[PDB]
């Protein structure tokens, strides 16, 4: 049969032009070739703090923006991941199999937790809330940008484990991170990427972004003073950046981009920019609305849940049969 | 109305006489003065490696001597925890309300890895898991033994954390610990309490021992060379900890068994302790071996977890509005 794929976002804020070009947008041309979960995984957001009244939203606008940026509800299941209890017995598992030095390794742990003032036990065991998403439904292929790559590695390392432990269950995963835009760069500190739970909203474009606001992001987008645009991740970092979203977004290579803007100043290449990520958004936030407005949007997630609950509960009861919990 | 009570029994092995005299024994009298819940926390013991031949076994075993001991059906709620989503669900959401720091300085935490070799995130996380257990249930009281006692104190400061970050929804539950028993010592390092999984099967007395088994463990109780039974924790942990056994069990003081074998010797004073507990056990076994030939220990535990499953699902709903995981 067809191979499967399982991918999920945060609803820790509104999804960015980063998630965009480094996972979502590829979302909508691989349900056509694989069967396909996308998941909004709120159990993830979670954490770290949340305003109760703000993820509530933010869970909503993501299965709009899911369906306006053209995932087929048909083609592709949609769901919350608290909707299906499965991710969450399964997690409790997997945290039985993942070693302690493991987790404390992880280097998005390490990062996150810098500076910690207190943390979370959540913020360093989510790792293997992440490998049951992505177990529990035999997925072959887990569509991420960059910043996921390790993780996934880690997801393999337990599938195998388990495997090696109790008998061959699990799927062995594999990561698909694009060629190009795998990780988009914050606009206010070209050596981070894009997050869309920075403290600084200058740093990250949001789908939602209105013109004037995607204009002035654009605009003290920080740049060098060289003034000339042509492509230099080390030295030039910024501007870097700042051509890659355009070619990824308007289809021009680089190489073509630099030829159009020479002997042009950043200014009018910033305005340029800002346009081209304007027109790009402006259908899918005409779209959004359209599902922000109906009924039609919990009666996708609702029949979402259903399918995720049926597959995902099966496979929880064969882990569970593979260690001993519960009874025959 | 009444009052509620929850308390938990890994199956990691048969339970001890040191489980008996700590916790189960007093079950049997709680269970008609409260609302009760005696929950077989199967997901608590896989934070360590279980063969699941074992566990499958150890869960029936301890459901059977639950009822063997006499706790009613039909006066207590009797499930195992893993046929119950909820408790990973809320587990999941308690992780996430925990510091790291308050589960790495847990006391049970730095001896159980000690030595560390791999420590599976389980065994650091389970804090938060029983956490879950007891509040899901809106539960007042908590009987355990002594060991326990910081975990109960770490369950309070969660609910009060939650309580406090999102609103009024748990009861802060109170530790019921034993003025006597609270804490059996192993028999062959009087100074370590008797615990069913320790690797020697010397340290503990389970309730399935046979008579010869019973007699070669008492017999082979570490002691003094003192010669004198007389009771004195500092200088005779081992006598003190047999006094305290054979003074529970057979309802003599301390301080009347001192007398009764005044000018005798060690003995004597163990082949006797060694009968009372065989004679203590007796009328268990014959019970615990019907319910193990019988249908009826299945339908027991399928009617616990359909009645804990409708009330512990609808405070995960509660927990889950309140940090505003889901949907409306
Ligand atoms: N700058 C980026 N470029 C490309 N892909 C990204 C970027 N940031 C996140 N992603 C991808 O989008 C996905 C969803 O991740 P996530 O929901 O954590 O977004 P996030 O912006 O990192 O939010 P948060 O700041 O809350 O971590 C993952 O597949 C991740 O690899
Ligand atoms: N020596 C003991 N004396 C009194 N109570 C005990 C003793 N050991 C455990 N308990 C109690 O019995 C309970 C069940 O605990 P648990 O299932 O962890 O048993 P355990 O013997 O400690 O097993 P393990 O060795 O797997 O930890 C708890 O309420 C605990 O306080
Ligand atoms: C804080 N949690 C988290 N950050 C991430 O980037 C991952 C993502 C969002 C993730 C969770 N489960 C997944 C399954 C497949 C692909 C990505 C994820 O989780
Ligand atoms: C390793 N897990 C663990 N050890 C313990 O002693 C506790 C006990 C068994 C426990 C788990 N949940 C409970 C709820 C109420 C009373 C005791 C427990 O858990
Ligand atoms: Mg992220
Ligand atoms: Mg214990």
């Amino acid at each position: 049969g067809m191979k499967t794929i399982f991918s999920g976002i945060q609803p820790s804020g509104v999804i960015t032009i980063g998630n965009y070009i480094g996972a979502l947008r590829q979302f909508v041309e691989l349900q056509h070739e694989y069967n396909c979960y996308f998941c909004i995984v709120d159990q993830h957001a979670i954490t770290v703090w949340q305003d109760p009244h703000e993820l509530r939203q933010n869970i909503r606008r993501l299965a709009a923006l899911y369906l306006a940026v053209g995932i087929d509800p048909t083609q592709a299941t949609l769901f919350i991941q608290s909707e299906v209890p499965a991710h969450a017995q399964a997690a409790w598992m997997l945290q039985c199999i993942v070693y302690i030095g493991e987790l404390e390794r992880m280097t998005q742990f390490k990062e996150k937790s810098a500076g910690k003032e207190a943390v979370s036990a959540g913020l360093l065991t989510y790792p293997p809330l992440m490998a049951a998403d992505i177990l529990l439904y035999n997925t072959d292929i887990v569509p991420v940008g960059e910043d996921q790559k390790q993780h996934i590695e880690l997801t393999r390392d337990l599938a195998e484990r388990f495997n090696k432990r109790y008998g061959e269950l699990f799927t062995i995963p594999e990561a698909r991170i694009p060629k190009v835009g795998a990780r988009i760069m914050s606009l206010v500190d070209p050596t981070k990427k894009m997050s869309k739970s920075d403290p600084n909203p200058k740093a990250y474009i949001t789908l939602l972004d209105d013109a004037k606001t995607i204009e002035k992001k654009i605009k003290s987008a920080v740049t060098d003073s060289e003034g000339t645009i042509r492509y230099d991740k080390e030295a030039k970092p910024g501007i870097s950046n700042l051509l890659n979203i355009y070619s990824t977004l308007s289809g021009q290579s680089i190489e073509e981009l630099e030829r159009q803007y020479e002997g042009k100043g950043y200014g009018v290449f910033k305005a340029d920019l800002a346009q081209v990520v304007i027109e790009t958004l402006r259908p899918i936030q005409e779209r959004y609305h359209h599902w922000m407005e109906s009924e039609e949007l919990d009666r996708v997630l609702d029949e979402g849940a259903e399918k995720a609950n049926r597959v995902a509960s099966e496979m929880v009861r064969k882990m569970e049969q593979a260690m001993g919990l519960g009874r025959r």
